[PDB]
């Protein structure tokens, strides 16, 4: 048997597990880093909006900090997030692009002088102090009020990776690639590790450590249409949905992007929008003023989308032989626009679309995009399974509610990483394991076995077309607009789907470098991921955030102002276990209210958020009166926990 | 923390070790073997006499058989091996020359036609049949009757150890040197692992395994003249004796040499004598014939050492700026019979004596060769602490009781890593191990305290000079005569060098690459060794096989036909605890008798031998005559175990 020891072992080596990885190795722990691909070439690369993080920097920055950035994520997560955990982020952001600065993100600075800018709102320019000058800037991005995107031009994601992968290196942290992590090793309630199978040789290897964090990304490709790279299929959600134990949060909560190019996905940046693009028909009609005559196509991305579709519903969608679209007019922005500040657009168009956005039309439609959902954690990041961590989008740590913020996703991966990373560390050192053979032996023997079974299954139904049919019936079904009938119908046949998977049979023989038998294991997990996307989302009579039901429109914050927690506790079992956490507003910073965007009233008002309302108004006004900061104000509606490493406030310019 | 995990850890990788090694990897054990150096550089590959097997291949084997072997080896022992052994032994050994011979190992073959031959009761001529003709051959050595003493020219230790290293390289094992054991993790009284320095780098490693072999040679390098390596220290029988629960077997059994090159301490083969080399004294006197006027030179190498003992003793020893000699004179063999016969041996005359043998006289004396004693295991090969096991000179599986058989010590390594390793490979893929974190950070945290202590003593204390009198105190006194009085001074001293060996300070800071510092903690675990050695040498109070007590002559077959049980149970302790484990007669094939070589009716008659030896003629007589094998008689005398593999029988020359 092959056994691989280390203190700390993490499953992912993008920004989150890799961020993780540093906080474990710089006290000690021998740690190592898991991954499918290279990790340099982690989703998180592709990020090109930036991150958001109140540093109040730049002009349109000026008076930001941790309590205007909380409260947009609050009321952008539809009040289904821990506020706790929200203002653990909020606080630690800052020092997170400061630190990422350090080890050299050449984040964009800020210079003294006038500057064209677009608010569309007033297309006016806009002036940066002298004393500003050489501060990290900050961009208009993700809706807020207050520009906190900070970005390296239009790599942000890329540069990022980069810096946290090189410091891994430099600690000497152990990357192994062409990894993947098929299973959880536990017992009696607790995580020792993971089987992994090597995808260049077929060993099935097990890795033992006295702590596991699953750092694995989002489950996009469940969906035919995604953002995603072809590489975030939720075998990291599944692995720890298998064990029986560890509980996946709000599944459901799938978060769509308006602008992707069609059909490949290739993402439009949000900058297209807002500099003024155009979203047009099959007439050529702009109609986002149709539908939103105030904001148009400036409105939030969580309308926009739903205007688009609701926009080819009506019949005036572009017809192509791979579905219906609209398109994206940039050209009325001008060439010299383009080419300058939108030149990374311009090749995109033209790479993959053959077009030149300066003179054609894109064609675009929602897609899918992130993931809310996750494996479900405390504040401090472990899963109902002890010594089972989850750092960010594979968790749901749950700063994002039904909602996440543009700019939080790459935001919360290093943060996450930086305070998991802390309480994980001090896990791994502090807790001691009881390894039995006996068990690994189990888990390993379990896994060369079911390796086995698949190779020689004379099972008839084919992989690929059992995955292509499941990725249709979640764009289908579970995509913007849901309804109960559709659900059932979707629901059922991912069930089917799922069955007819465990009769598959694979051409190729070899247990080495086997793409084929690679979606043979993949292909079952996905669809018990679908499952409780899918089932999640048919028992979740309400609409809320990403979540939008037709047939129950209004969110409900008297009985589902809680959290889907999904389980498969029999492996025997076909459908997700789901139960229920509900979240006190007690225990609230912020009461349940309006959310910004979107219709008005439109939720059946809970009693208790009116009673704890004025307890906020009350205990504000008092302290407000009495000669209070914003800080002791904080910690009389809502105490959170960080890392004695993070506790310190975050100096800005004005100070 | 950093663990290495195998199913079968191996700790030497001279002869036993490696072909061990071979027998868990072959049979899909993941493998490790570490040494000191690299395995094929064990003293192992010094052997030159040649390895012990009944093949019956030869004129001078003709007629040899398990039984032969088996007899000269117990009378051999003087009673004090374990018979059953001696049998497992016996019966495998001729098939490990053959599977040695699949192998590659060139063993000198037999040829057709009449040969010059010395046999000195007759040094007449010796002829070969043609069905003999490219067999294996065997030569004169060990002085046993039958020729059964099988080589490869000159260098057979050297060929063997290369054949088993190159089939663990064939096999994959995993081969780690400049790496030394220097403690055993164990709990609850089972071993699952070791904890090892990295020579090189410094590292404190815990190797963890189902099950433990120690194959660590002999511990020759306590006493200042030896014929064995500089690393035969008996470090691995140390770290085995402080766990407190494993125990040393007869330590105190110690063989001598009697013509090493003096005082480098390099070996003249016995074909010397048996050639005609003379012994003379410091006038040129042949004396031999003066002790021994029959067998004269040619007697059994036991006396040959107590001889020139006594001679020198008697003042006609040569003086030398090193200490007294004696002199081997083999120039009166002719030059022509040298640099045909023994070229090998005229070269490590000129090279190290600086002479030619043909021309001049050897200096030489008796010195420490081989180590009967070691860790105590029973027939399997297990010692007392479970998952622990033992085979070659390390251990005491005993099968040479007080003197083991010349040609029986390379046979037994290859023969007990065959039987061994199957028991071996059969404990750790049935066992299941516990492995607890807490343990095992013990024991790393453990040594890595003691090298640090080591590396910050303040003490006055020389290593080398507490060594250089630890080897001088065990030549003086524990050598090939004892005597009570002087065994208790040496025990009072060693037990007083162990104490200051503890207020040692090394120059060297450093704890990589550090000499210094390896002296440091191996010079303390030597001197616990020589402690059992010595004292286990003050409290035998007999003399048996290579134990000779002066003041107590004749061997004690009453109160000693017994086998001393050293054990250090409390680490305050400054004395081994020893304990006996008595011989049972009742078990025994062969009753206690006379041994053959040197005084007779030596021994004080234990009344159960006699009785036992009727019941011996009884049964054998009975069967004899009720036409019976040799087989069905032996069966019926001592019944003994073997694994599967190699219970089948020895097909020979004449069957
Ligand atoms: C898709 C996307 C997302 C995105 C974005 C643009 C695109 C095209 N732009 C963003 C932006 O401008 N601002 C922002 O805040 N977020 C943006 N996002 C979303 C964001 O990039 C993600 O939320 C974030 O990158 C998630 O980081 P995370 O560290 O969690 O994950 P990852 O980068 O996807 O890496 C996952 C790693 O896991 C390994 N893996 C996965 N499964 C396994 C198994 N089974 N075994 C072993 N390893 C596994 C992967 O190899 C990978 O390295
Ligand atoms: C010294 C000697 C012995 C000898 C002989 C000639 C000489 C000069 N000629 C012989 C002969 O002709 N016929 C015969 O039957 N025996 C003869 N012998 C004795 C024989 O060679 C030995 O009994 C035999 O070789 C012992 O084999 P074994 O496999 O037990 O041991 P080894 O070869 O010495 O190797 C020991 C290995 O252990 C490693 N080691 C030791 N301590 C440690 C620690 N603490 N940690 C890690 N590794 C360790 C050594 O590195 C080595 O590889
Ligand atoms: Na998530
Ligand atoms: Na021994």
């Amino acid at each position: 048997m092959k056994v691989q020891y280390c203190d700390s072992l993490v499953i992912g080596g993008g920004l989150a597990g890799l961020r993780a990885a540093v906080a474990t190795q710089q006290k000690g722990l021998s740690t190592i880093v898991l991954s499918l691909i290279p990790v340099k070439r982690s989703h998180s690369a592709a990020a090109q909006g930036g991150m958001q993080a109140s540093l109040g920097n730049s002009k349109m920055s000026d008076g930001d900090n941790e309590d205007l950035h909380f409260m947009d994520t609050v009321k952008g997560s539809d009040w289904g997030c821990d506020q706790k955990v929200a203002r653990m982020f909020v606080n630690t952001a800052p020092k997170a692009i400061r630190e990422l600065a350090a080890w050299g993100v050449p984040w964009t600075r800020i210079h003294k002088g006038d500057r064209m800018a677009i608010i569309n709102a007033q297309k006016t320019t806009i002036t940066e102090e002298d004393f500003r000058h050489g501060l990290i800037h900050s961009r208009d991005f993700g809706g807020t009020k207050k520009w906190r995107t900070c970005y390296t031009a239009d790599a942000t994601g890329h540069t990022m990776l980069f810096a946290v992968a090189n410091e891994c290196l430099k600690l000497g942290v152990s990357i192994q690639d062409r990894k993947e992590a098929i299973a959880l090793i536990h017992q009696d309630g607790k995580c020792y590790g993971a089987v992994v199978r090597d995808l260049v040789t077929g060993d099935i290897i097990a890795y033992v450590a006295k702590g596991t964090l699953i750092a694995t990304g989002g489950y996009g490709r469940i969906y035919k249409n995604t953002t995603n790279a072809v590489v975030c299929e939720g075998t990291g959600t599944a692995i720890a949905l298998e064990t029986g134990i560890a509980q996946l949060g709000n599944m459901e909560a799938v978060q769509f992007h308006p602008t992707p190019l069609f059909p490949s996905g290739i993402l439009l940046t949000e900058g297209c929008r807002g500099d003024g693009g155009i979203l047009r028909d099959v007439d050529g009609h702009r109609f986002m003023p149709d539908y939103e005559p105030e904001k148009k196509e400036l409105a939030s991305r969580d309308v926009v989308s739903r205007r688009m579709i609701e926009h080819i519903r009506k019949g005036k969608g572009v017809q192509s032989p791979y579905g219906q679209h609209l398109w994206l007019d940039i050209s009325i922005l001008g060439r010299k626009h383009i080419e300058t500040n939108l030149r990374d657009v311009q090749e995109i168009c033209e790479y993959f679309a053959g077009i030149d956005p300066a003179e054609k039309w894109a064609p675009v439609l929602p897609m899918q995009h992130y993931s809310m959902g996750g494996i479900r954690t405390d504040y401090r990041g472990e899963a109902k399974l002890k010594g089972l961590f989850s750092a960010g989008e594979a968790a749901c740590w749950d700063m994002h509610g039904f909602n996440r913020l543009g700019g939080n996703s790459v935001s919360e991966a290093v943060v996450a990483g930086m305070i998991v990373g802390e309480y994980f560390a001090e896990h791994c050192a502090n807790t001691q394991v009881d390894l039995e053979t006996k068990t690994l032996e189990k888990f390993v023997k379990g896994q060369e076995a079911y390796m086995k079974s698949l190779v020689e299954s004379k099972g008839t139904e084919d992989v690929f077309k059992i995955k292509n049919r499941m990725k249709d019936v979640m764009d289908d079904n579970v995509g913007i607009f849901r309804d109960g009938p559709h659900l059932e119908k979707a629901v059922k046949e991912l069930e089917e789907l799922y069955k007819k998977s465990k009769n598959v049979g694979i051409k190729n023989k070899r247990l080495h470098a086997n793409p084929e038998l690679e979606e043979a294991y993949r292909v079952p997990m996905m669809l018990k991921v679908a499952l409780c996307v899918a089932k999640g989302a048919l028992d979740r009579t309400e609409s809320r955030g990403a979540h939008n039901r037709e047939d129950y429109p209004k969110r409900d914050d008297i009985n589902w102002l809680n959290r889907t927690l999904a389980s498969w506790p029999n492996p025997e079992q076909t459908l997700p276990t789901l139960e229920y956490e509900a979240l006190d507003v007690n225990e609230m910073e912020i009461a349940p209210g309006y959310r910004g965007y979107g219709a008005k009233g439109n939720y059946i008002e809970n009693p208790l958020s009116v009673k704890r309302q004025e307890e906020i108004d009350k205990i504000q006004s008092e302290l407000e009166a009495a000669g209070k900061d914003r800080h002791a104000i904080q910690e009389a509606l809502m105490p959170y926990e960080l890392p004695a490493k993070y506790k310190a406030r975050n100096e800005r310019l004005g100070d």
